[PDB]
């Protein structure tokens, strides 16, 4: 079902909001880099 894609598109600009409150998921990527 690509309905279902539309709950992850929701989770990419909804996980972008809590980037700037606190991006601590994107943190441990930091150390790779």
């Amino acid at each position: 079902k690509w309905k279902v894609f539309k709950k992850i598109e929701k989770k990419w600009k909804v996980f972008k909001k809590i980037e700037k409150a606190g991006p601590k998921w994107k943190v441990f990527k930091k150390i790779e880099k």
